[PDB]
């Protein structure tokens, strides 16, 4: 996508070097922000091949509120058995405090219902917000949430949110991020009667790894193709009884995917 | 300055028309983010005269995580009367969460000594962080963090900082918040013998009043003057021990000051 590319460009124009905790080297900016207005269509990046599958499995796995890898694997989904112990735990992660972050008094709250509360009751609220980044049970997550919090905001008939994301690999994970929030959005927005607005992301350290740069180079030699449209084939009771099947994307036409390694 | 007035036209060229919680009007943007390179200058808006003074004693206080007024009143800074009860408590806004956020379990996490730790023995880390967004805390507080969050960053020997704000006004709050944030980088870099880089600022919800449009009008008239110079006359042995008179502004030439109305 046009904003994608441009992102991708100013990190290898203006990036400085930098190393990650492995010790793997980046060129890394830090502070960006890039906009989608979803009625364009679905941000599903085009100058490489993206699959839905994952990203849907995952979503509705952190709407469950769901920290074990089980309901993943019952559908061979594998992106996050990297973190997982040998149960298959990964901590309190994205699910738990989505829908249980815990409180000093014994209470867990579920993010998700209070802000669909606020979104049909308050839609003018300035706090709509879900965060994920619960201080005192850091240490307990396989991994420090990078998509840390988001914030919601209605006008005009039309549902927005804004993401904060403390760290992203624009190569391997950005296209992946986009979609899954464009996704949540397009969701919200039909359990409260709303039309779809933007998705803003804003992004920390924003960085490449330096053994991406081929890659790099090859997408941003390609054109983006018209953005694809998102259908939800289904009204669902609830934010949480959507099914995988539920969602289709039309008109999707990538270039063809691109792999890029990690180091360990 | 450029950045800020920009930010003030772009409200007014493109906010569409918002209530807030008391149903007073405002035009209204969703996600923006404005960048002050540091070593350029203090980032103090000349188009208006702002004073230091209360933005001061206001770190100070947050930074010592007192949530009672008193110490605010000893100095007379009144900003934080119309939100304290009777007995001058604020529930636990900002300073409690800086440095005591509790946990389920019993502890207080020192947000702020666990960042200076890591500016000084990790600054590659893409997860140094202060949240003052406490999920389980909201309710108790007088007011909802506006300020919810920020991250810094360490490349060529520069302390960068990016706040997320839920919640602007444009008018009477971002000069104020600007200049706090600028001060905390000055004071994090110098006690971690790092040079001053970037204050990236993000918004989410970025409004200006419909009671401030002859003031936006009269302050868009202005042409921005050269950029202050902050000066720290002394380096304490840490990040708790400023005092106020510790910090001098040089060079500041503004344009008069400008008051702008609350409604009730
Ligand atoms: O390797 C990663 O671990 C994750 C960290 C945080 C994550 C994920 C998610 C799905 C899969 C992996 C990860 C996810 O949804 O949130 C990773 C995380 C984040 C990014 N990123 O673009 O920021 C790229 C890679
Ligand atoms: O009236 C306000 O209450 C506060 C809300 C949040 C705040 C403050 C601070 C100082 C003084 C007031 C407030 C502050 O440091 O953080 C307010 C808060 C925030 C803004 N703002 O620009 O976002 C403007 C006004
Ligand atoms: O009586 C109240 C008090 C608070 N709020 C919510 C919505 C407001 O946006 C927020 C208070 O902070 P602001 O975002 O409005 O600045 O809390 C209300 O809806 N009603
Ligand atoms: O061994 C480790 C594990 C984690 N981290 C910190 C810094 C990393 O930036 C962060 C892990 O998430 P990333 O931001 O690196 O994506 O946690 C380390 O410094 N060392």
């Amino acid at each position: 996508m046009k904003q994608y590319l441009e992102l991708m460009q100013k990190v290898l124009d203006e990036g400085t070097q930098k190393n990650d905790r492995t010790g793997t080297g980046t060129l890394s900016i830090f502070g960006h922000q890039m906009r989608f207005n979803l009625q364009d269509g679905f941000p599903l990046v085009t100058t490489k091949r993206c699959h839905l599958r994952s990203i849907i499995h995952e979503l509705l796995w952190f709407l469950q509120g769901d920290t074990n890898i089980a309901y993943l694997h019952e559908n061979n989904v594998t992106i996050w058995d990297e973190w997982a112990d040998e149960n298959g735990d990964l901590g309190p992660v994205y699910g738990k405090q989505w829908r249980a972050w815990p409180t000093p008094d014994g209470r867990h709250i579920d993010q998700i219902t209070t802000v669909l509360n606020q979104l049909k009751n308050d839609p003018d609220s300035r706090r709509i917000i879900v965060s994920a980044w619960n201080v005192g049970e850091l240490d307990k997550m396989a991994l420090a949430p990078c998509h840390a919090f988001f914030q919601f905001y209605v006008a005009d008939g039309k549902l927005s949110c804004q993401l904060y994301q403390r760290s992203c690999d624009v190569f391997l994970g950005l296209p992946f991020n986009i979609a899954s929030y464009a996704l949540l959005v397009h969701m919200m927005a039909q359990q409260c009667d709303l039309e779809v607005g933007d998705f803003v992301w804003t992004g920390g350290d924003t960085h490449l790894y330096s053994n991406h740069m081929d890659q790099t180079h090859l997408q941003l030699s390609r054109e983006p193709r018209p953005l694809p449209k998102l259908i939800i084939k289904r009204k669902p009771e609830s934010i949480f009884d959507y099914r995988f099947e539920d969602f289709e994307i039309e008109g999707y036409d990538p270039h063809p995917g691109i792999k890029a390694p990690v180091a360990i």
